[PDB]
């Protein structure tokens, strides 16, 4: 059963429900300073990604997760699932992306999308620059799985935009090393691979971009190609932050930016 298998938790009250989507490398504990916020206002649905620590591996389908689709048609399950309809989507990088692509096949499902730190693809090309080019990513990847570990550790701190000492590291890495090593590498190639472009021009469903002004992961004029390239409204709000995990290591700014794209519309 998916709920289960996903952990979901359901909080709060209201006639509009929240649904959290954690990104890479944390799970639905990466919500903990939000939630006070949303209980007395919304019904708040939380659940971990496949492939999270806290998900059983025996589950974790290499053929599935090996794109970006299989979180998105999994998202739809559990919405129905939990009979939800028109939710307000709070995703952070992929899991927002996973969203607006699931948001293509049933809109029905969703009332507006909030993406923290979204980007549609990483690797550069002549036209679009996502930060990262390809004949390094293929050598780093041609040694990720021995050098998992190592790797992560010696990037997460510029990740993160944060000091290796740091209590948000410390947090970030607790996650992160939680999941089965294959299934880490399996996610990894799958981010590192994708290619959401094509899709952008049919999501309709409101979005609300929230980013950092520095992330290694998300160039800055990354949230100007999505507003317009999307097929609907959107809002792009660049914070004060720096860093691509923003509502981890910085909420005191994040979580108010947050709240207000939650609470207010753009559409009627």
């Amino acid at each position: 059963s998916i709920g289960l298998a996903h952990n979901v938790t359901i909080l709060g009250s209201g006639e509009t429900t929240v649904v959290l989507g954690h990104g890479y490398g944390t799970d639905q504990s990466v919500w903990k300073l939000l939630v006070p916020y949303l209980v007395d206002d919304y019904k708040v649905l939380l659940y971990d990604h496949m492939g999270a620590g806290t998900t059983n591996p025996d589950y974790f389908d290499f053929d599935r997760y090996s794109s970006l689709e299989g979180y998105s048609y999994d998202l739809i399950a559990i919405l129905e699932e939990f009979q939800v309809s028109k939710c307000i989507y709070v995703g952070h990088s992929m899991s927002s992306m996973a969203a607006a692509v699931a948001s293509i096949f049933r809109p029905d499902l969703f009332h507006k999308l909030v993406m923290i730190s979204p980007t549609p693809r990483l690797i550069n090309t002549e036209e679009y620059y996502g930060g990262f080019e390809q004949k390094v990513m293929d050598e780093t990847l041609r040694s990720l799985d021995e050098n998992f570990k190592s790797l992560s550790l010696g990037t997460a701190p510029l990740l993160l935009a944060c000091d290796l000492e740091s209590a948000a590291m410390q947090e970030y890495c607790r996650t992160l090393f939680n999941m089965r090593p294959d299934i880490a590498c399996c996610i990894t190639r799958m981010i590192c691979g994708l290619d959401l472009r094509p899709y952008l021009g049919h999501v309709t469903v409101p979005c609300h971009i929230i980013q950092s002004s520095n992330d290694i992961m998300v160039p800055v004029a990354v949230g100007e190609y999505l507003r317009k390239n999307l097929g609907g409204p959107s809002v792009v709000e660049v914070m004060p932050t720096e860093g691509h995990l923003p509502h981890l290591s910085m909420p005191e700014v994040t979580i108010p930016v947050v709240l207000r794209h939650i609470r207010q519309d753009i559409t009627d």
